[PDB]
C-alpha cells in the first residue's frame, strides 16, 4: 500500500525551453517506473511543463500539466496564493492522495533525514 | 465539503446495527460536522458502524473490507479497511494516502 507521496523541487515553465530549475515543488511516489510525478505546487500561475532528467542520465523528460487550481494558505508571513497543478490525465484517486498529503506534512521515515 | 487533513475517531461497528455496541474500530472523517469516509479495524465481518450524532445516532453501511499489513510500535499487524457506501474516488484517495504514509522503516 505504500504509494506514499514524496516531494522534491523541480524545473517547470510555460514552455519546454522556459523551464529553468527549482521553480516548483513536485509530488510523486514510486509506482514501479522509478519516479511518478502526480502534481506540482508553485507560486507561478502559467506553468505547463514539469522537467526532470532521465534516470540513466541520457536525456530529459517533460511532463504536461493541466491548468492549475488557485488556492490560499496561511503562513507566518500571512495569507499566500498558491497554484496546484495535476499532471494531464491524473485520476481522482491520485488527486485525492495529493490533497491529503498537502493537508499535513508527515515524515515517511524515522531516521534523522529529509522527510 | 472541502479539503482538510483527515482526522480519526473511535467508533462501534458490527455485522448489524444491533451488533454495533462497543468501540472496536477507527473511523477516518472530514470536518470541513463530521463526514465519515472509512473504517480501519481488526475484524473483517463489519457491515455497519454507528455515530452518535452531533439528538440521535447515525448508522452508515460499509463496503467489503480490504486486507492490509501495518507496522506498529509492537511488530507488524494485519487489518481491514472499510469504505463508506458510495464514497467517491477523490475521498478514497485521501484515505489511501493517509494509510500509506503510516509505516515505520528500520
Amino acid at each position: 500500500s505504500p504509494v506514499a507521496l514524496r516531494q522534491m523541487s523541480c524545473a517547470a515553465g510555460t514552455t519546454q525551453t522556459a523551464c529553468t530549475d527549482d521553480n516548483a515543488l513536485a509530488y510523486y511516489n514510486n509506482s514501479k517506473g522509478g519516479r511518478f510525478v502526480l502534481a506540482l505546487l508553485s507560486d507561478h500561475q502559467d506553468l505547463k511543463w514539469a522537467r526532470f532528467p532521465k534516470s540513466d542520465g541520457t536525456g530529459t523528460i517533460y511532463t504536461e500539466l493541466e491548468p492549475p487550481c488557485r488556492f490560499v494558505t496561511d503562513t507566518p508571513k500571512g495569507p499566500k496564493v498558491k497554484y496546484l497543478y495535476f499532471i494531464k490525465g491524473l485520476n481522482n484517486l491520485n488527486r485525492g492522495m495529493v490533497l491529503e498529503s498537502l493537508a499535513a506534512t508527515v515524515r515517511l521515515q524515522l531516521e534523522h533525514h529529509h522527510h
